[PDB]
């Protein structure tokens, strides 16, 4: 049996995936899989799709440029795979679902929003703020746990010439604004947000998911930022922050092998600490930043795929991935963790700091509407003095609506 698997080459890195590779076939002598890993795994597998040709298992989340994953998600060209939970783990005597850790099966991984599990969940990375630690101690700053004290942090840094905030691209804010809403109204007003309930962006909960972020994005960015913010140059906003010309930027754990080879102020260490939230003693979200593996419903080799899917669970693959940072999401992963992991890690050991995960739902769509497109891409715009606050607002409430429509 010969297995076409394509996966996504992130900040973990594409060697992993070859290592894995091998060692299931080291396991499985009669399985060979052809391991596609690319930056642009998209622009690679989607000729061979419309021509007939797909791979048998997909790693890709959802949250890409192109949006390949929601794409086959609405055109109903994602196989079901879960009986994938219930398979025996190759190498192995546990089925998948008794390793997996809990809160990482919800709206992501079911993004119809029922029982089926569609996007098995890949990697297990907490996403908040990374910043320059060293930095912010030797200013005799502390990190703020309010957006009133983040603000008035941009205030002392701007006076030492430094900008508050930066993020890599404006996808980045699917984990940022996961925090941010359910930091603000709560757990339930967040499931309606992600689920299109009518009228929800009218709420006074959502108008301060925006207006804290327009207030953010307008008066304390780093003046780069917008021009780098794209698949090419991303990196380049990440580096304001080892160059202490930006204090902040949302991220997850993939950013210390991401940014292995770079330069860095003199005694640099990493930080990482949730999203403020807006009011004292309310709780702060640490996003459980996922990627999915799938296989697409046009695949032909599925049972072999599903099998091959099970072992990304397995201890085996587990250590070959934790080796830059990627902890698959199971059971006891977290436990003797490298040094490098432990301040990222370390915050979810905060008081009142608890999880939130999930995306928006694939259960409706509409023709020239992208509801990511108006919440994550539209900080570009908003932050180029394009859109106003105003106008998000419309935007969001008119696509949800429409999306609630269907
Ligand atoms: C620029 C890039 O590819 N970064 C990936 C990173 O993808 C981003 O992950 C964050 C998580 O908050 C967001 O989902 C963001 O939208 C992602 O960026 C998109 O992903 C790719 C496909 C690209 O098209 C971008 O233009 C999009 O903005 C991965 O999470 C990370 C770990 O694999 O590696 C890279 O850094």
């Amino acid at each position: 049996t010969t297995l076409k698997f394509a996966a996504f080459e992130g900040g973990y890195g594409a060697d992993m995936y070859k290592e894995v590779v091998a060692a299931y076939e080291k396991l499985n002598p009669d399985v060979k899989i052809e391991l596609t890993t690319s930056k642009k795994i998209e622009d690679e597998i989607t000729p061979g799709m419309k021509a007939g040709n797909y791979p048998d298992i997909v790693e890709l989340g959802q949250g890409s440029t192109s949006g390949l994953t929601e794409t086959l998600l609405k055109d109903k060209a994602i196989e079901d795979v879960t009986d994938v939970l219930d398979m025996k783990v190759p190498g192995e005597n546990k089925t998948v679902k008794d390793k997996l850790v809990d809160g990482v099966i919800g709206l992501y991984t079911n993004p119809y929003g029922g029982d089926k599990t569609y996007l098995m969940p890949m990697y297990y990375s907490p996403s908040g703020l990374v910043y320059n630690k060293t930095l912010l101690e030797q200013n005799g700053w502390k990190m703020p746990t309010t957006w009133d004290e983040m603000f008035k942090l941009g205030d002392e840094a701007k006076a030492k010439g430094i900008s508050l905030f930066t993020y890599p691209t404006a996808g980045y804010f699917d984990a940022f604004f996961n925090a941010l809403l359910a930091d603000i109204g709560g757990d339930q007003f967040y499931q309606d947000v992600m689920t299109y309930k009518k009228d929800v962006w009218k709420t006074d909960e959502a108008k301060e998911a925006l207006e804290t972020t327009y207030k953010l994005v307008t008066e304390y960015l780093n003046p780069d930022t917008v021009g780098y913010a794209n698949a090419q140059d991303f990196t380049k906003n990440q580096q304001s922050i080892l160059d202490g010309k930006s204090l902040f930027m949302p991220n997850g754990t993939w950013i210390v092998n991401e940014m292995k080879d770079a330069p860095r102020t003199s005694g640099f260490e990493w930080g990482f600490a949730p999203v403020p939230t807006v009011k004292n003693g309310g709780t702060r979200y640490i996003n459980t930043t996922i990627e999915a593996v799938w296989i697409p419903a046009k695949a032909k080799n599925k049972e072999a795929a599903k099998k091959f899917m099970a072992y990304l669970y397995s201890d085996e693959a587990a250590s070959i991935f934790a080796k830059t940072g990627a902890i698959q999401p199971i059971k006891g992963n977290t436990d003797d963790l490298a040094s490098d992991m432990k301040v990222f890690y370390d915050a979810y050991n905060e008081d009142n700091v608890k999880a939130v995960a999930g995306s928006f739902s694939a259960t409706a769509t509409v023709e020239g509407k992208n509801i990511k497109d108006d919440l994550y891409n539209a900080v570009d715009s908003v932050a180029s003095g394009k859109t106003t606050l105003q106008q998000w607002q419309d935007k969001l409430n008119e696509t949800s609506n429409a999306l609630n429509a269907a």
